[PDB]
């Protein structure tokens, strides 16, 4: 059996990113077995994730950063959920379903097995291995439990609270205790935040004239904790609101992948109120997984945790869906279904 | 219970840099030199005096509340110093006892609250390191490099304002732990200080370099693990460019920055201190430097000005980078004084 495989291919290199700096191309096949001799697992790429760090992954660089460039005229990868139609590999069987780094393209031929993760429970859906259960729940189990050092009562703010890693910082902030507070760029993402998230307080960073006296309203006594999605003058008004010994876990600043570069002029506040700024990143943490998996399906299960996914039909609108991120276009985690 | 004379340096009023002016001797002033009866209250003869960076901030009014209280306009300076007790109602601290912590711009200074001086356990050093490395600065020190840069030995470490009090010290520690060390400093003379009397492993001329993200890769080719961070601005910037995957910045001070996001891809610790938080430390740490200095394993140089009318002056100097090195204030000798000085 021979069959056609489309692909999302990298045109080129850029310098933001438009849609046409990505091409959706059909003539192109794939035999569905594994090449004979292979320690390796052939996935027909059910759901992709759209991830803000792909943006850099567009950029050529000179000396090595934390991932492999983008290869263009090779399809672009990121995370997405898979079904094994064949391995050679043997802690993986057809049927099975997994997520890890696969091809924006129908099928994709796994060369490296150890990086994918067999998916344990089937009553969840599949397409929450993209995000929840996948690489983001993690970075937000990481960047809260771990890199936050939180403890109960503490007064906690999350920027780009709406999106996939803050909707979750926020739920397992208010399970712990905490005071929770969003930020987010509409009302209907604030709304969401309050009624659905469970957010004791959120507002529209777009809509407010002063971020440093709009974060003073909810936090009359400061902020203990900042877990870090945006970046930029939010970033000089979080500071100005810290409290003494307070945490800052710098998870992104999304507000600076595409802009140049915006600069802080408050960093010295972290002398004088003792402040710990800690980037982290969730490669690391790979080994935390298995025990995660388990509380977060728990509190799935158990209907004590929310989450909205953002989902787009067909690999042909992926582009547009990773472009969409930038501007704000996505409500909730953004999927790209390839194949149900 | 005789009454003698007492002068002061006052803070005459807030400022909006300072200068001389802003600051007045006055003699009028007199002191009891006895505590209060019913009182737990030291009263000191105060020896020396330190000048530090963060004196300035204080010489202003902040309408929010910052780290240290402002000073108060009509009110003596205050901030470290070295004095001998001359009386007291304190169970744990007898007259004849030498001691360091805040004390005032002045003769003499009653201490209401002496659960803040460190007692001084080694006379046989001259008093007025306790103003700097083995008072306030070289505890920070301590802290900023043992404590909040997590060092392990053969790690990289770089050390901005390196020939100033806090810099200095952090090298040599630095040094002694196994660590390749590298300052920067703002003159041929400092740097020079830094490679030869200070064991630095290099160093170089941050006013003379060009390009402050090359001239950090030259010194590390394979970046930096620890920066002790004294300077901040355009020089932190250059830092974390140059910084290895898990490096950490101990923000000791600070005197726009666009490259935050790499703290992200290279797992960044940035973390401030302040030395109020780690008085506890002290004991151990005067052991640790005290044994270093007898065996001539550390070294320190002073910038000692004479009396207390010259302490605006010195003050002021510093904030111009005019010291060179610690810069004290002699109020008065203890009795018995014979240490040989430079
Ligand atoms: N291990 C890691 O370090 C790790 C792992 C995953 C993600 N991340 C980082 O986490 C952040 C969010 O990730 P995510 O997947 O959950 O993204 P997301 O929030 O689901 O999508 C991006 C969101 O960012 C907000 N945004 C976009 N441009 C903005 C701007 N210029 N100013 C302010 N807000 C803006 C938008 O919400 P608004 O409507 O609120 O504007 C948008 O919904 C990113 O910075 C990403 O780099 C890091
Ligand atoms: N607990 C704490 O967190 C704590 C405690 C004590 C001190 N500190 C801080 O440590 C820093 C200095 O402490 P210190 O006692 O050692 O003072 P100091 O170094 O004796 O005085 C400051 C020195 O920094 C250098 N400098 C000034 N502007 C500079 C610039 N723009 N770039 C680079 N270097 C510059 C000057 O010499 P050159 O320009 O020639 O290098 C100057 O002598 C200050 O920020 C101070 O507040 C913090």
């Amino acid at each position: 059996v021979v069959v056609v495989n489309k692909q999302v291919l990298l045109k080129h290199f850029i310098p933001a990113p438009k849609e046409t700096d990505m091409e959706l191309v059909t003539t192109g096949t794939i035999r569905l077995r594994v090449p004979e001799g292979s320690n390796a697992v052939l996935l027909k790429n059910l759901y992709l994730s759209c991830d803000p760090y792909m943006r850099m992954r567009m950029t050529k660089h000179e000396e090595a950063s934390y991932v492999d460039d983008f290869v263009p005229g090779a399809p672009i990868t990121g995370f997405g959920v898979g079904k094994v139609v064949d391995s050679s590999h043997p802690d993986f069987k057809t049927g099975d379903y997994v997520w890890g780094l696969i091809g924006w393209e129908e099928y994709s031929l796994i060369t490296k097995p150890q990086g994918l993760f067999k998916i344990h429970h089937t009553e969840i859906p599949l397409s929450y291995y993209t995000g929840i259960l996948g690489m983001v729940g993690l970075t937000a189990y990481v960047g809260f439990y771990d890199i936050c050092s939180p403890k109960k009562g503490e007064r906690v703010f999350v920027s780009a609270a709406a999106g996939a890693v803050g909707q979750i910082v926020g739920q397992f902030a208010k399970q712990f205790g905490c005071y929770v507070v969003g930020s987010a760029g509409s009302d209907e993402k604030v709304n969401l935040l309050k009624t659905k998230f469970g957010f004791d307080e959120a507002f529209n960073y777009k809509k407010e004239p002063d971020l440093t006296k709009a974060l003073k309203r909810y936090f009359p006594e400061g902020i203990d904790i900042y877990f870090e999605n945006v970046g930029g003058p939010m970033l000089e008004a979080v500071l100005h609101n810290m409290r003494i010994k307070g945490r800052i876990a710098a998870c992104g600043m999304i507000s600076q992948y595409n802009l140049k570069p915006e600069g802080v002029h408050n960093l010295f506040l972290i002398v004088g109120k003792r402040i710990r700024l800690e980037g982290f990143l969730v490669f690391d943490h790979y080994g935390s997984y298995p025990e995660f998996e388990e509380k977060v399906v728990q509190l799935i299960k158990e209907e004590k945790i929310k989450y909205l996914e953002d989902i787009v039909e067909g690999l042909e609108n992926a582009p547009a869906a990773l472009i969409g991120l930038f501007e704000g276009r996505n409500v909730g985690k953004q999927v790209v279904v390839v194949s149900r």
